[PDB]
């Protein structure tokens, strides 16, 4: 069925955050699966325990963007979570018509490998047919974003969406009043936010956006929406500034907003892609695939410099991830001689740029990792960077590749990964078992401190430990206990 | 014999504007073949009828540049234009001095194909070993331009040329003076300009220009003439600004003057071609030939991402005809996979640029039209177009498309194209026959003016259907009889 | 043994200017090779003779940069050169200390050829593993340049170098101080500058540079040297400022100083090579080798667009040699119809830049140079251009072709390589024996003049009409005697 996919997806695929699909932003150590559905609905069933706080917080992850620009991802409190996602998926036949819209790119659809929400993942053809088709005959193309978006939509605003504004208003039960509420009880009770990578804030984004695309797709506007992104395609300047009224009316009716550093209008025709897509294309080495796979291997010269180019396009141009698209371009066709020296390059180039970390895992089997101790050196050089620039997917990449390589790691860089507070950090360290005293310091200083935020900010750790038996629960609620009792491990093996 | 091949060229294939070899300005449709010398005989002997206006006018047609810019082709009235190409045939052994001269690239010659003016001809390997050779050992290159040239060449000038300016003005017959005449019954009886497309008007400009490339030769300039375009080659400044004053007395004293807009000194080692010339080139998928078509066939991200890349190279550069050449460079090695998409990209920048619209016709078999009718508007929205924009090439050479795959053409948008007013897509409008009643409107509206200029702006509309049997001539002389009577059809079949 | 391989690479290999690798900056009918060490000996034991002027002059040389600015490299007086390499030879135990160095690139080392020091000599993949690794983890890299360093080292600063500066002038014998006044006897017995060229000027750079290597080197800092060039890789800009501080510093002990002009720091990641580097071999035609010949072969229009790019990237950029990159990334695998057209590209870059003459030698042979007396118009323009824009390099190199191909050379572009007054010019015009008139007035207006330095800058045109019994020595010492009767010829065949 598609109410038992999306079941699945929100739990065991798309509750951490899993929405890029070629690199994942969290390492694969950590995987949300074994989290059924049926867990789930015991965990909602439990009426055990008091809370103090009203709400849960959550597992903070600060990403990395192309501009070193972090990202707090979050993992909710599954507590919190699995009524969420129960009651997303109860009410699932007055939800799907977020999957009927035709404007929104990224939406909820039925992937192969389980998930719903999975940006950057239909092909290139269909793609360039699309923006092909939908520039026809028109001048201008508007962008447009939504500020916030994940800061800022409003919570009870999801009725408003459901039933209209005026029909909610006076309404103050219906499911997207349960909605709202379980929605807010995933972030600290808070009515502004939602908790970034889980799928159910892109449901209940979408849920909100799709009245927006509703009113300017009834206004004939040809227009498509990525995630927060609205790209217009205009006969004229009317149509332009009139689109951006009309969206900066139906964002602001819904108490969202227009990013006004974001809003440009070139005239078409523009580029398919961005600038510096076409830029790496045209120069990328790999461009033409011969068939056979002697001519698609390449040489250490050729890698080596499209790599240079590709780090002065990125310094000359910037507006995208220049390193990311690049290094994709050339990661899966190099030869044997080539992956000591683009190991080498990819090793300076996830130093200065911390996203460029996880393509590290590519090579590691074929480099031979014990040397004299050098990529041990630069493994600990990154985690220290990783620590003072308080960057959690690299932190959290290049311990994997520490663990799952077994190279060791220093003290006095532990020293800042104890003192960062990651929480997915200090589940790898706690995941090793040889630091397990400096762990206890700090989950010590979080029980001592008798805040519930902040267990439900280390939750994923003190459910690791509790699992695993090293600590006992610190909640009066039996939501770790049914957990366990189950067999929920959030750092699961094969 | 040359008498015979030039005779055969001015009239059957060079009559019409045919003088770009690469795509032609005008469809294949309009053809000006079986209109042979003997008929131009025929014509130039008769003499019944009487004409109110001084000379004849032409079928106008604005044709698109790289920068949307329109130039004015000209087709001229056949009865000024037997008279004329049978005067330049007559005189061919006094006029064949312009062959000889070695400065002007482009001039009359014994094409294979039948035509002796064709631009852009001579093979790549010739025109850089020339522009090498001539850019031996010196440091400047001087580009000048005759301002208007094709607008304002003066008929007169026509025998100062060719005997001396103070000769023939004392000798105000000789044969010049009766070309003179003959150019100037080509266009309204009026001494400046010449009718942009026939070879006739080439050779006028060659006749004039020759005495220019003579005064410039003998006082030992290197110097090469592109129809108007002067380019020199200077071991110093002294050349570069001397050359500039000697150009500019020379085309002074024939009453022509320099473009100063286009004057401009570079300095020795330029670029062989233009600087987007080869950055397209350099970047070209196709820069590179296997010897095997499967290697030789491109990709679609490989030609998408070079259109792409040349849709920035023209935005940011401008400088010349930068889709044009990349769309040659990638269209005659096209995978079928690629058709589809490189033909929507191809309909987006027709749209923008309506000079790319010839190029649909290569690929207008391997594309499927019947499809969803999105070809049916595709075309409709870019004759729309091309009627807003005024452009008649474009408009041409999509009737052509419409017309010979039968892809049905809308009302409202007729009603345009018939507004208009552009000779030769009302003949296709006319050869249609649906439209047989609208046309009769237009035809009826410029016989009741009773002014011979519309009427021999629309020669070649009241000529198809004169000979189609579909009206009569709207001329009291014989010329559209002789015409008829030897089989001259103006858009004939195979 | 090593001590013998120095010495023959100090007069057999690198007496003459031949540090670059790739292509030489003189041409190969010149060579140092039969002035084996026994003959170095055997002049340095001679003591006849009687000289006026303290020291000896060079042979000059002004070699074309990338930029065409002169470089003059200088070829020492062998009387005063034998005593300096048998000086630096005898010595070798206590100089090898340069050779242990770690931060000097180039620097004397067993070439297989038979040199010590060949600049641009490593590998790629060595360089590329290198830069990166010293790059690790680094912001800012550093890049500095000693002011003259050829022009204004301080000889007496050589013991200085050795045994530190207040223990040298406490001692003011020590095989340092011999060495500082044998260096003095290479150059007119003149305290500062060294001639470029030799390796004995580059053993003494390394030298006094070696102690400014040491105390970088235990500051802690990471750096490399390159001739004069020190690249610095540093963790902030702390570092950066304090060791161009240090460097200044160590530099000021030794009298020498820091090209202010070339100092510039740039945040990491930079680009490895220079940014021209990758934008040409990113776009380079070659940059993929096929394992098959005749994919490896490439065409005309390739060729020439490549190198019309190169021009063009030249003009834009200029930071370094573009025009001897791309042309070595094309030259030698062109095919048998490129050979003409990259030839006359080739004509057209060496008039323009004169450094770019050595490739002609490549294609001579593939070149049919009788023709039409075509080449040679050529070959005497480019000698022309040589002897006004005072170029040695190029004058040789074009010398060397036109006796070698025996092009026949014109009589007024030999008034003014007369005129000029380049020794290895005049050398190429004494072993053509054609010319023996107008060389021997030259040499008679050296001697008359009584002189002894200009004898010495003319010491290798001397010599060779000595050795050649044109001429006697005009020396009253034994060292031409020396040379003659071991049979040392500076101009020698196979």
């Amino acid at each position: 069925d598609e109410k038992r996919h999306l079941y699945e997806a929100l739990l065991r695929h798309n509750y951490f955050p899993n929405q890029k699909g070629s690199i994942s932003e969290i390492p694969p150590c950590f995987s949300s699966r074994t989290f059924t559905p049926e867990i789930a609905e015991l965990i909602s069933s439990d009426t055990s325990g008091r809370r103090s706080l009203q709400g849960y917080d959550c597992v903070e992850y600060y990403a990395t963007r192309y501009n070193n620009f972090p990202r707090t991802l979050s993992i909710i409190h599954p507590k919190a979570y699995s009524k969420l996602a129960k009651h997303i998926h109860d009410n699932w036949e007055e939800i799907r018509f977020i999957k009927e819209n035709e404007n929104s790119m990224i939406k909820p659809d039925m992937h192969a490998d389980g998930r719903i929400i999975i940006m950057n993942y239909e092909d290139a053809e269909t793609k360039t047919i699309r923006e092909l088709n939908d520039g026809f005959g028109r001048r201008f193309k508007v962008n447009a974003d939504i500020s916030g978006c994940f800061t800022n939509i409003y919570s009870h605003s999801i009725p408003w969406a459901v039933i209209g504004v005026n029909n909610a208003k006076i309404a103050l039960k219906h499911w997207s009043d349960k909605l709202d509420y379980f929605q807010r009880q995933a972030k600290r009770n808070e009515t502004h936010g939602v908790p970034i990578g889980p799928a159910t804030s892109s449901i209940v984004c979408e849920i909100i956006l799709s009245a927006v695309d509703k009113r300017l797709r009834d206004d004939g506007f040809l227009f498509r929406r990525y995630i927060a992104a609205y790209t217009c395609y205009c006969k004229t300047h009317d149509d332009a500034k009139e689109f951006l009224h009309l969206l900066g009316m139906e964002l602001s009716k819904y108490k969202l907003s227009l990013n006004l550093h974001k809003t440009k209008i070139t005239n078409l025709p523009g580029t398919l892609n961005d600038n510096w897509v076409s830029l790496l294309n045209v120069n990328s080495p790999t461009k033409k695939r011969f068939t056979d796979q002697d001519l698609n291997k390449l040489s250490s010269s050729e890698v080596i410099n499209f790599l240079d180019y590709a780090v002065q396009l990125n310094t000359q141009v910037g507006g995208g991830s220049i390193l990311k698209y690049a290094i994709s371009l050339v990661i899966n066709n190099l030869d044997e001689y080539t992956i000591t020296q683009v190991y080498d390059y990819l090793l300076n180039l996830s130093w200065h740029y911390p996203m460029l970390i996880p393509y590290l895992g590519v090579l590691i089997e074929h480099v031979y990792l014990d040397d004299g101790d050098e990529y041990k050196n630069k493994f600990n050089e990154i985690l220290s960077m990783c620590a003072e620039n308080k960057c959690s997917d690299g932190m959290a990449w290049t311990l994997y590749f520490c663990i799952k390589n077994n190279i060791d790691i220093d003290d006095d860089v532990i020293e800042k990964i104890i003192c960062f507070g990651d929480c997915l950090s200090l589940c790898l360290l706690d995941s090793s078992d040889i630091y397990e005293e400096k762990i206890n310091n700090f989950v010590s200083d979080i029980i001592k401190l008798d805040y519930e935020y902040d267990i439900d900010r280390y939750w994923l750790l003190f459910y690791q430990r509790f699992f695993k038996d090293k600590a006992p629960s610190p909640y009066n609620d039996k939501c770790f206990d049914i957990m366990k009792g189950y067999g929920v491990d959030f750092m699961p093996d094969e």
